[PDB]
Formats: C-alpha cells, structure tokens, sequence
C-alpha cells in the first residue's frame, strides 16, 4: 500500500558519473565503455564546428572520483560531445541510448563536479520541457529508466528556461523539443495534461482504497474528448484505453467508467478533498508506473 | 530552480542489500561489514527468544547478489536480527545508526528479494508512522539519509498499519512510535502538521518565483500558535524559528512575515491556486531539505 514519487536506483548511474572540464568550464559527463558523453557547451551564436577544430585532447581534463583519465579522441554528435578515453569504465553496465515519449517517465540523478546529488523522477512534458530540479553546475546529469539489469538513459541535461523549467537532450545529443543550447529568447510552449496518465493514478489510487470520486456512471469516448478539450486534456485513443486493460481488470472498473469519474472532478473540483494526498489531478505517473507500484 | 521530492543516491545502500531466508520465509537484510542486519518476524504472540534458540546457524540461508553468505553466528537486538557471516561485505560504506525525529526526512531504498526496486523521500510523522510504498516482501527495507560520504541508517521496514501507513524500527531494533511486531488491532494515532517544514516548503517557493501568497503582515509567535492550534499544526518554537534564520536571510522574509501568510492561508485556502505544483500546504521538507535544493 501506498504510493509515491518513485525513482529507479541510481547505482548503476553513479558508477558512470565524471567530471569534464574544459578551459574554466566543467560541467558532468557519463562514462560507458571507453567513451566519456558531456554537453557540448563545455567548450564555450557560435559555430562549434569551429570551436571543437581549435580543441585538442589535452583541453580535456575528465575526473573519475580521484582518478584522471586520458582523453585520446574528441568529436561531436550534435550537442553532446564524444571524449575517447583510454580506459573503460569497468562499472559500465548494460545500457542503451532510448529517446523517451512526452507523457513518457524517467529517473533523473541531478550531479555537480561530477559528484551525485540526489535522485527524482521526471515526465517528460507535452511540450518537450521537465519540471526539474536543477543548480549552476548540473549540465551533463542524466534521466534513465532500468529494465531487468540494463540502464536505457533517455536524457541529458543542458538549459533552463525563463519558466524555470528545463530543456535538454537525448543521448545522441538531439534536444526535446523546439530548443538549442545557447541564451535565446526562447520560451516553452503552451503545455496540456497527460489524460492516461491521469487515469492510471486514479487507478493507483482505487487500488489504495481513495474511492469517493467513483460513481455509477459510463461515458463514450467521444463525450469524454469534448469534455477533454475544454479543459485542456489531451484526447484519449484507444491505444491508451488498451493499455489501461490491465488496470480496469484490477479494480473491476471500465476505462469508460473512470472516465466518466474524470469528467466530473474536472467540471466539479474535488469540494475540500484529497486523492493520494494530492489536492490536483497528477498526470506524471505512467500506467506502467502504476502497475510497479501497485502490483 | 525547480522543487522535487529528491531523494540521496542510493547506490551506497545499494551494495548491501542481500536476501536473508528462513524456513518458507524471504526476506531483506543489511550487510554491513561482517554483520547481517534484518528483522527478527524472519524466524516466525510467540517469545522470539525461544524461536531464537530453536534455530542454529545453518537455517539461515543469506544471499548476495549471486553468492551465498556463511551464518557463523546469530543474535537479536530487540526486534532485529544480527546474522554474523564469514565475510565482510567489501562495498560497505561509511555509516552510523542514527536515529530520527519526527518532522525529519529519509529516503527510503524499497527492496524485494534482496533486490532493489525503487527510492523515494519520506517523513517520519508526529504519530510515528511513515507514508510509504511497499508491498509483500519488502520488510527489511531501510531508509538513510547521506552526509559527504557517510550513510545514516535511520529506518528498517516491519509493518503495514490498517490505514496503510507504515512502521518500523531504527537499526538497533527499537520500533518508532508504540507499535510491535505481530498483528495485532494496533492503528495509528492521530497525526498533526509539521508547522516549521511548512514553513520551510514557502520559503522554497518564494525562492522559486511563487509569491502571490505574500502580504505586509507581520504576527506574533504566541497568536501564530493560537491559529495553529485551531488546523491541528504543531506550535512553532524559538529554536525553529532559529533554523529558519537562513532561509528568511536569503529572502528577506522574516519567520514571523511569512507565518502571517500561513496563517491567511489556513483561513482562506488557496483560492483555486497552487505552490509549488501543490493545491495543499506540503509539510514533508525540513528546513535542511529546502537549502539543498534551493542553493
Ligand atoms: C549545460 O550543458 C549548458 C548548455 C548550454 C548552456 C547555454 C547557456 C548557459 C548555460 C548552458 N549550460
Ligand atoms: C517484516 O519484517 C514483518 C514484520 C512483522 C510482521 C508481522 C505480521 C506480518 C508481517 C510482518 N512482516
């Protein structure tokens, strides 16, 4: 019972966290096989093509707790850098580079100096920024997800936006989103409400026994997205009512049923009460999230 | 900027995590140097030091990952179990049995089989309990907290109460709050509001950015207790007034300044608006917390 903000450990992050300095910037870089990963803007509308020719190894000094290691090869991958090291991390683990969804969660280790902070998890936003929690010095963190034993990093980190909120990469150093990595007057997007997501945690919270906001009434899809609509909720498809399946079969309770107990508390409020103990509608819970938690 | 609910690295706990069976039973245990550490319930208003007695060194199965440990002793310290084995486990950490407070946080390491599953923060109630998130399997999970590179065990999972809230013990096996080890009617008691993390959790939001609930009042310390007593929060003392000192500095909010916005709050609600992401008043940040976060 009971149901929370949940992050995947971050043990197997750790171990690949390093400290890249370049000049007087230094910032966080992961470290998998024999190549070290960091932002590009260590090296500073500039052309970094132009800026990484005038770079040689040596600019590189890569910190592994105490260790330093040797820089041997350098190149770009759209915004993140490539630093060749002549050692492997022997704390590697089974990884993959995977681009995430917006709707979609992940694990974020925040890092300074190369040196684990603390671990939060993340939705990546309908409009490709997450809502963070970020300092100076915390460009190169990483946001992961973990699957058996193998580490799938979705996400480093590079700006924060005039909001507050944040804006960064994939692995392959493509960003989330209609941003770039230099001071613009660039501005997140008007955002909207995960529905699935919204609907799993009313599951999550059905299954921890919260069920006042349930009623005998079922809705059609399509009423549900005219009321979606007004409220700034995204539409739900029948893929995602599919994939509520196993949830509905749980609790007994038709994805069309919850619906129709969605459409009340968005045209009536809560009247001074609580879900989960939240006072809002959260929508940063997956319905794999939920499954996890409330098995 | 940003707020989370964020929780240490867990990577150090991580590495002590082992799996300790007895009989049909399965549960977790903390490797710490060459001492096993999970809950005695492993051996079952039975006396456990019959059951103890009963038992030798070879019903205890301990596994690590991969490798079984050798029980070469065994003892209990109230309701913990203390299995000595013929290695000493070489990723312990730098560590102290500290235990909390009510009102002070901990991150939680949620652990099945010996194997970690998820992290998040929790508070230690007035009552005693903590709002957790664990199924069947996870006893013997433990919280921490980190400070440079030593990690403070505070908490190791027992019970689930009626309300789904949680108990358990600090790392000597003496239980937080008047709760045992066997099913009983035991049920929480009733719980109060953390007056001086409130406090705390406006500050972080005036920090970052929120503001609206500000005014040009200042109160007095005895007629902010007066209201406090009237929503069921806990009086404000000196000494927590004196913990705050860093955040009204950086600020410029004195504590009593921003207890008359409390104070407006608690009367009007909140009028359709939120701080930090939150429709409630949070209570589970602790003064220390903020100034991590908000540096
Ligand atoms: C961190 O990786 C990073 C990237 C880009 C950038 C631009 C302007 C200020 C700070 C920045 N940090
Ligand atoms: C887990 O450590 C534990 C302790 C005590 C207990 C009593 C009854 C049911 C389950 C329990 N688990």
């Amino acid at each position: 019972s009971g149901f929370r903000k949940m992050a995947f450990p971050s043990g197997k992050v750790e171990g690949c966290m390093v400290q890249v300095t370049c000049g007087t910037t230094t910032l966080n870089g992961l470290w998998l096989d024999d190549v070290v990963y960091c932002p590009r803007h260590v090296i500073c509308n500039p052309n970094y093509e132009d800026l990484l020719i005038r770079k040689s190894n040596h600019n590189f000094l890569v910190q592994a707790g105490n260790v330093q290691l040797r820089v041997i090869g350098h190149s770009m991958q759209n915004c993140v850098l490539k630093l060749k090291v002549d050692t492997a991390n022997p704390k590697t683990p089974k990884y993959k580079f995977v681009r995430i969804q917006p709707g979609q969660t992940f694990s974020v280790l925040a890092c300074y100096n190369g040196s684990p902070s603390g671990v939060y998890q993340c939705a990546m936003r309908p409009n490709f920024t997450i809502k963070g929690s970020f300092l100076n010095g915390s460009c190169g963190s990483v946001g992961f997800n973990i699957d058996y034993d193998c580490v799938s990093f979705c996400y480093m980190h590079h700006m924060e936006l005039p909001t507050g909120v944040h804006a960064g990469t994939d692995l392959e150093g493509n960003f989330y989103g209609p941003f770039v990595d230099r001071q613009t007057a660039q501005a997140a997007g008007t955002d909207t409400t995960i529905t699935v997501n919204v609907l799993a945690w009313l599951y999550a919270a059905v299954i921890n026994g919260d069920r006042w906001f349930l009623n005998r009434f079922t809705t059609t899809l399509n009423d549900f997205n005219l009321v979606a609509m007004k409220y700034n909720y995204e539409p739900l498809t029948q893929d995602h009512v599919d994939i509520l399946g196993p949830l509905s079969a749980q609790t007994g309770i038709a994805v069309l049923d919850m619906c129709a107990s969605l459409k009340e508390l968005l045209q009536n409020g809560m009247n001074g009460r609580t879900i989960l103990g939240s006072a809002l509608l959260e929508d940063e819970f997956t319905p794999f999230d939920v499954v996890r938690q409330c098995s």
